[PDB]
């Protein structure tokens, strides 16, 4: 996260850190708890991930230093990538992880609500991006989960900012015209969380952008409200 500040423990209890153990264990991507065995994240996280056996999901984490060999994690039973996904810049950048065991909810780990059909028309004014990603293009994964408050940008404005790309309504953009606050490397898959009527909603999934926090280059997020039917199809299968 560029231009952000340290989160307080328990502030973003749906935020997870997904680690890969291959070739060595390291943070791979962010993700969000949406159900007791479900993490929503970005499909591009799994480029070259050949098996869910190499993944570890850590919840209730503020600092990456809390993770050692003896730290409990959730194994991944299945990786479900949207089958229209080709690459982040073309959309459908969404994936579900089905956990091997159930998350016991509490003050450190609980799900974030998905947006409702009616929420497609609401204007969110309190949106935050969180993650352990870089604070600049050439940096390292941060120990403490960072947060940044960022305004949503209309589809028309985002399209003007990305000449040569097709910004669809299945994407949602966020960022200041002058830049300065944005997601960066290591933040992808994490949430863009917006508070509406005192309830946090998972509005976006951190996906891509041209550089980090540049002027007139807002971050591009998967627009979660457009995938609620897909998420229910995969998580509520008979
Ligand atoms: C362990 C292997 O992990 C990996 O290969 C990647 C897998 C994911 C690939 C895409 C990902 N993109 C974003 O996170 C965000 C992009 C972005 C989003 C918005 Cl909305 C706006 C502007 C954006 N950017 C424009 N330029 N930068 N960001 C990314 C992540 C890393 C590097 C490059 N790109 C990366 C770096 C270090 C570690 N771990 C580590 O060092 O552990 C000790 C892990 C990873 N993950």
């Amino acid at each position: 996260i560029v231009g952000g500040t340290a989160s307080v423990r328990g502030e973003w209890p749906w935020q997870v850190t997904l680690h890969t153990t291959s070739p060595t264990q390291r943070h791979l991507c962010g993700g969000s708890i949406i159900g007791n065995q479900w993490i929503l994240t970005a499909a591009h996280c799994f480029y070259g991930v050949e098996s869910p056996k190499i993944l570890r999901v850590y919840s209730g984490i503020l600092n990456q230093s809390e993770i050692k060999e003896d730290t409990s994690f959730f194994g991944v039973q299945e990786i479900i990538i949207h089958d229209q996904y080709k690459m982040a810049e073309s959309g459908y950048d969404i994936a579900l992880l089905k956990l091997e065991t159930t998350v016991g909810y509490g003050d450190s780990q609980r799900p974030i609500c998905l947006p409702s059909k009616g929420d497609r028309n609401v204007i969110y004014t309190d949106c935050w991006v969180t993650g352990w990603g870089y604070r600049k293009l050439r940096d390292k994964i941060q120990n403490t989960l960072q947060k940044a408050k960022i305004p949503l940008v209309t589809n028309e404005e985002c399209q003007k900012r990305y000449r040569g790309h097709k910004i669809t309504h299945k994407m949602i953009c966020a960022g200041y015209r002058e830049g300065g606050k944005d997601a960066c490397k290591g933040d992808s898959g994490g949430p863009l969380s917006c508070k509406h009527n005192e309830v946090w909603h998972l509005v976006g999934i951190t996906s891509w952008g041209e550089g980090c926090a540049q002027r007139e280059r807002p971050g591009v997020y998967t627009n979660v409200v457009e995938y609620v039917d897909w998420i229910l199809e995969k998580t509520q299968a008979v």
